[PDB]
């Protein structure tokens, strides 16, 4: 309800939505719900950087009045247009119609499209242009794909304050603001829960990013997200963090994900983590209709090597399984690789599916073929599997 | 627990399972449990026809004795070798080892797969063949891919009885055990969920075995499948089903099933319906995260037409339509119409995923490149999806 200062004149007004339990609708859980966080640079002029999700516009006007009522609003930053950052963009114009929006061509297009009847003074930002509020000045980053095209991160020279908007968040609802009010571990994995399932097919992008910000050599100070806690403590073991996603160098761990009917599958998933271990790989297992999706993702992160298995149900996979490899095919995994296993009872199926998927998600199979059984398994098919565990093993080596 | 007579020697003596909620592993929900029937037919000699699921061994040998206390068993009928039915067969073989075994050729390697370490004597069976009990006698007819290629149902022509093991079953638990002591409506409403996600691929062999029945003309007075109850007042009711919904002819609805993020592919789902609807076609509509992928598909075995819609996320389809299309694809649904439909940020990529998916299950599509909307739809986007359900309506016609 009240606004929290980041340091005086620089407010967060943002909102806190703690029963959210699923983000973009069914892709992201939230199992602690997120924020949608807002900032108020008070100066000569004032300027308000992204909005909120247009539920919670009641308590961004609220905690606005609460820094000046009649809001002023000189300037209104759009970072980026998704729905949870810009929905309160029509009450927030229709309370101050003055307001001078700063984006992106791209960003300006995507709001004339979700608003269209809505006219607003504005000016097209580029990386580099900079506005001055009077004591403190804004400047801009552009950063396509760094989620959306039209993505950019806004920075204050004056506090070496970066607001990347969506880059660098969490999706964590807390009555505390920032990073050194919270546990180190856990928000780091929040962080990596994050990453792994939207900004992991921008690696590439994300190690330009981090570079071109290296090069001119920007002072970050503090880092403030449109999502979760404000990195002002320690900016620098995030941005390390990113770094080392990004890179994709990985861990000497394997994440095998898999389902089955009658237990089969599940004696030959086991079998290929009895290898993987022995080789001395640490392995996470998910029978993928008990597990989440997205917990799965966030461990293939790190990973090194993923396997998954499925039995061949009416000539296909299992339905289960699908949602993790399609959601692979789409996240691109960078350096990974893979291997395919399951089993049948007369023709197959699943393995041919599964092993075209893994490739259409450039994951590299340690094997053409990979384990196959059928009905169930004997000594040999287990003992088979556990040796290609221990191929695995090898290779994601260390 | 104790057994249920059927008729004077003949007797249920299977197992209830109250708790189960999925079966197969993930791929059907039981949101009431099933059952594992059952039968030991008594006479000179004595037979039991199927066994039951492992776990429940327990109560089938609790069952037999109270019969006749040390367990006789002469013949041991196995109508079908998957888990549910022949997890039993160690515990069974080892109180009888001198047990009989009548069963199909494909039965017989299937039982040698899953237990060998078991020898038993026994008699490859083939349409037509018929043992002799005494008073009465069992038949056999060959029912290859009527679920598995070992398939096969019995016959006991002296109470025209048929036991088809799993066709003309439904997953129910109940303490009583006839279709006469249970609601119409909802006993048929089971039987075609279950047919739906079981038996939809074979429609064409459903009608030929059907057929193949009706020649030979077969009197049957009384259905015990091998799950839930026994058609002993009106075994035409179910047979008749089983021959419309394998003809396959369907009914003037249309089923609807998407996800969205931000409503745009919702919108349009509504559009849609409003098209169908108006044009005099019932349409059941399914958000998919959160409604149930067989009660979906159940819907789609009597609609006539399909409508599958998703935004795209990643060049990708939303995980959670994955599901649905790789079971489609699967169940080759026969005699449908279709088409995909779904909003876009810029790149777009859902819709071709869709399209493939939906082909691959041999759904013709009223409409290549259907409905696509960038961000948000414009009132002549929501008209032209509106006289696309209108086109659709008019094919469903009826
Ligand atoms: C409904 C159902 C459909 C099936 N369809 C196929 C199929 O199309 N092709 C095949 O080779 N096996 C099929 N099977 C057999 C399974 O692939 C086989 O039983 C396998 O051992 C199960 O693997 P699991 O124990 O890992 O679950 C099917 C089994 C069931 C229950
Ligand atoms: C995490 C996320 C990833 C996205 N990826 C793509 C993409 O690869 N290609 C595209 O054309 N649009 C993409 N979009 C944009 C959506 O397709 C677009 O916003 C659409 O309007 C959402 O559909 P809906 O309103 O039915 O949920 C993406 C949006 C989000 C939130
Ligand atoms: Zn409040
Ligand atoms: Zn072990
Ligand atoms: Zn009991
Ligand atoms: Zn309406």
């Amino acid at each position: 309800s009240q606004p929290v200062a980041i340091t005086d004149g620089i407010y967060w007004v943002g909102a806190v939505d703690w029963n959210i339990r699923y983000f973009h609708g069914p892709a992201f859980s939230t199992h602690r719900g997120t924020t949608y966080n807002a900032y108020l640079i008070v100066d000569d002029k004032t300027a308000l950087v992204d909005t909120v999700y247009e539920p919670f516009k009641e308590e961004l006007i609220a905690k606005l009045k609460q820094i000046k009522d009649p809001v002023k609003l000189d300037y209104l930053v759009v970072n980026h247009t998704e729905s949870d950052h810009a929905g309160a963009f029509p009450a927030i114009m229709e309370l101050c119609p003055d307001a001078h929006v700063l984006c992106t061509q791209r960003a300006f297009d995507s709001l004339k499209a979700h608003y269209s009847h809505i006219d607003f003074n504005y000016t097209i930002v580029k990386t580099g242009t900079s506005v001055s509020l009077g004591k403190r000045s804004l400047t801009f980053i552009e950063a396509p794909m760094l989620h959306w095209p039209d993505s950019m991160f806004t920075y204050v020279p004056e506090e070496a304050l970066l607001l990347p908007n969506d880059a660098f968040g969490q999706h964590i609802a807390t009555s505390v603001r920032f990073d050194d009010q919270v546990d180190a571990g856990l928000i780091m994995d929040e962080a990596a829960k994050y990453y792994a399932n939207i900004l992991m097919p921008f690696s590439n992008l994300i190690t330009k990013k981090l570079d071109e910000i290296q090069k001119i050599n920007l002072a970050i100070k503090t880092i403030a997200p449109s999502h979760g806690i404000i990195w002002r403590k320690d900016p620098g073991r995030i941005i390390e963090a990113y770094a080392r996603w990004a890179e994709g160098q990985g861990k000497a761990k394997a994440v095998i994900a898999y389902d089955t009917m009658w237990l089969s599958t599940e004696k030959m998933a086991h079998a290929l983590m009895d290898g993987l271990v022995a080789g001395g790989c640490e392995v996470k297992l998910f029978k993928l209709s008990v597990s989440d999706r997205n917990d799965v993702i966030k461990e293939i992160l790190d990973a090194r090597a993923v396997l998954v298995g499925s039995p061949t149900i009416n000539n296909d996979i299992l339905p289960v399984v699908s949602p993790l490899l399609d959601d692979l095919v789409g996240l691109r995994p960078k350096n990974k690789v893979g291997l395919a296993f399951g089993a049948y009872g007369w023709g197959g199926g699943a393995q041919k599916i599964l092993e075209e998927r893994l490739k259409a998600a450039k994951i590299e199979l340690i094997a053409e073929p990979g384990p196959t059984v059928q009905w169930v398994p004997r000594g040999e098919d287990l003992q088979r599997c556990y040796e290609l565990g221990r191929k695995i093993a090898a290779r994601i080596a260390d």
